[PDB]
């Protein structure tokens, strides 16, 4: 049929601000997330278990513990 479900939808849980302390290099800091914060996120998570999203027009390593997996509502 069709392939899809590009990206998944997840909701920072906590105020995540990794802005304080961000990695040292090889790469980019993680992105600053807000409780309530709807951020989209690409594929499985790396060794460290972060996931590959972004939430505002900004990309980078999101926590994969912090976020929460959204649930199907209806009425």
């Amino acid at each position: 049929g069709s392939s899809g479900s590009s990206g998944k939808i997840m909701i920072a849980a906590l105020d995540y601000d990794p802005g304080d302390g961000q990695m040292g290099g090889q790469g980019k800091g993680r992105l600053a997330l807000r409780a309530g914060d709807v951020v989209m996120v690409y594929g499985p998570m790396d060794d460290q278990g972060f996931y590959y999203g972004e939430l505002g027009g900004h990309r980078g390593l999101v926590p994969a513990h912090l976020l929460d997996h959204m649930s199907l509502h209806g009425h």
